[PDB]
């Protein structure tokens, strides 16, 4: 039932030039787009392409609808423009993060880290560009559901955005409720928080995932400190880890919180 604005969304598909593939998101691609934000440039970006059922079809065509549903932020991956119309194949188009995922990257830094090369500056800086990103989906009535280090890319200047498009990842209402909320979300990004200072370790080291550690979760057995955590940090992942969703910060005082670690730090 969502509308799609072609005059506002549309790209010639001759103006977009197939690069290398960035795997199975739907084909992932990169592309070079002429004039794709109206200046006379060429920009790399992201293209999810189609294969053709109309199951695929229409999950393609609601992924491109919700996007636009919901709007712009600089911490979220943004739609660019789409190529929907008849005569070739239906072709999303997002902004594209030249650094890939967080995950991959944190561990590609492991030898260059000091605390005060990434800086704690720039890892409360992730951490406060995803608390915004989040904030701004809840605005838009949004749930992840999948927030995680992996699902977080790392484009130019230190910009992190959020992949709009798990059980270690999740909490222990939707583990045994099935209930996805916005404060399961909170959960999430204390795990992702995690993820972050313990630059892209797995969460969880050498525990089985199974009955008895969702027992121990129900019961309030936690993560340890990551080896890279400001002692505020981990205070911080313990908040967002409350066994009470409503208990757990709200992703707008994670935003302020953040923020003011972040100048605190500086
Ligand atoms: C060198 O750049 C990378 C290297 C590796 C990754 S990745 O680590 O996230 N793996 C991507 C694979 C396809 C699942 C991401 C990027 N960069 C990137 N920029 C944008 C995206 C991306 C990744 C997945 C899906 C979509 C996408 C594109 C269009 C419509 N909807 C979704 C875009 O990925």
């Amino acid at each position: 039932r969502l509308p799609y604005d072609a005059s506002k969304w549309e790209f010639p598909r001759d103006r977009l030039k197939l690069g290398k593939p960035l795997g199975r998101g739907g084909q992932v691609i990169e592309a070079d787009a002429f004039g794709i934000d109206k200046t006379a440039t060429c920009r790399t970006v992201a293209v999810k392409m189609l294969k053709a059922t109309h199951s695929e079809h229409r999950a393609l065509m609601s992924e491109l609808k919700i996007l636009i549903h919901i709007g712009h932020h600089l911490n979220v991956v943004n739609l660019l423009g789409a190529c929907t119309k008849p005569g070739g194949p239906l072709m999303v188009i997002v902004e594209f993060c030249k650094f890939g995922n967080l995950s991959t990257y944190l561990r590609s830094k492991r030898n260059e880290f000091v605390p005060y090369f990434l800086t704690l500056e720039h890892l409360i800086c992730y951490s406060f560009q995803v608390a915004k990103g989040m904030e701004f989906l809840a605005s838009r009535k949004c749930i992840h559901r999948d927030l995680a280090a992996r699902n977080i890319l790392l484009s130019e200047k230190n910009v992190v955005k959020i992949c709009d498009f798990p059980l270690k990842w999740m909490a222990p209402e939707t583990i045994f409720d099935r209930v996805y909320t916005i404060q399961s979300d909170v959960w999430s990004f204390g795990v992702l928080l995690w993820e972050i200072f313990s630059l892209g370790a797995s969460p969880y080291p050498g525990v089985k995932i199974d009955e008895e550690f969702c027992r121990r979760l129900k019961e309030g057995t936690r993560m340890r400190a990551p080896d890279y955590t400001t002692p505020e940090m981990y205070q911080t992942m313990l908040d967002c880890w409350h066994g009470e969703p409503s208990q757990r910060p709200t992703f707008s005082e994670l935003v302020e919180h953040l923020g003011n670690l972040l100048q605190a730090n500086a």
